[PDB]
């Protein structure tokens, strides 16, 4: 009846309402996002607990323009497609095209993890700890190697959910490792390991746009930010439903901090599976809720 911080996505998401009722997130959660470089000049990131570790051994990359980021976004308003829309890009923006699509990324996926609330963009956990590692300097991204060792120093800077959006031996044994040290990892399905949540999209109406370790959430028309411009847009994939898991998570490890019970993550993401609503199902936040904290 009453969201106190009326979300968005609460129509499409039952129980996301109450649970913002009960936590915003905890800034002793820490969100670890590996993905491009997002713009942290956009005011939905204003009083956000927001910070970019750039991976000590990437070659720093010189920063993309206004106008480069503006191309980018024009070629999508126009609603270009298949060959057009790459003829357009590579008309224009053919050096920068590729980091530009994960620099974009970035900004649409932490604004929908942590934007501020009364921002252009309200995340489903405006008050966790996020941190940006931006993967951008790469490319000249999918490497295992990288990934890995991006993993490990997450890991090391105390993270409590590690956000991939891209996820080779020592790549699982590093997501092992994750899973060992009580440390949840999200990524989307795509448009394979344990303790690995596996995120697919689902359309406005809740059905479709891995199976077994996988759950469903929106991931049609998702409100989040672009760089340089205030503007917000609303994309449509499976990389855009992974996020608004990894805030769920945080929301629900937020209240086992809140109510005094050690942060333990997969007690989190057993829970969201076992509840989904037949991948595993559409994300179930009340069955969630009554499994991890008898409501």
């Amino acid at each position: 009846k009453v969201a106190l911080h009326p979300h968005d996505l609460d129509e499409r998401i039952p129980g996301l309402a109450d649970l913002h009722n009960q936590t915003l997130g905890d800034p002793q959660i820490t969100i670890v996002i590996i993905d491009g470089d997002p713009d942290y000049t956009l005011s939905c990131f204003e009083g956000a607990e927001v910070s970019k570790v750039f991976p000590y051994w990437h070659e720093p990359a010189e920063p993309i323009t206004p106008e480069d980021y503006a191309a980018f976004q024009s070629i999508r308003d126009q609603g270009l497609k298949g060959k057009e829309k790459e003829e357009a890009l590579e008309a224009v923006i053919p050096d920068t095209k590729d980091r530009i699509v994960l620099n974009d990324h970035a900004c649409h996926v932490t604004s929908t993890i942590v934007g501020q609330e009364h921002s252009p963009v309200f995340g489903i956990a405006p008050n966790c700890r996020v941190i940006n590692m931006p993967q951008d300097a790469v490319i000249r991204v999918m490497s295992p190697l990288n990934l890995a060792r991006a993993i490990d120093l997450a890991l090391e800077l105390g993270a409590n959910i590690i956000h991939c959006a891209f996820c080779e031996e020592i790549l699982v044994q590093a997501i092992k490792k994750c899973q060992d040290n009580n440390v949840l990892i999200v990524s989307p399905t795509g448009n394979v390991l344990p303790g690995t949540l596996a995120v697919g999209a689902a359309k406005v109406d809740g059905t479709p746009c891995n199976t077994k370790e996988g759950i469903l959430a929106p991931g049609e028309e998702i409100l989040g930010a672009q760089p340089c411009t205030e503007e917000p847009v609303r994309l449509t994939g499976t990389s855009m439903a992974a996020p608004v898991m990894t805030g769920i998570s945080a929301l629900l490890m937020s209240l086992q901090v809140q109510q005094g019970k050690p942060v333990d993550a997969e007690a989190v993401r057993t829970a969201l599976l076992k509840t989904a609503i037949p991948l595993r199902g559409f994300v179930n936040i009340p069955g969630a809720m009554k499994v991890l904290f008898g409501q």
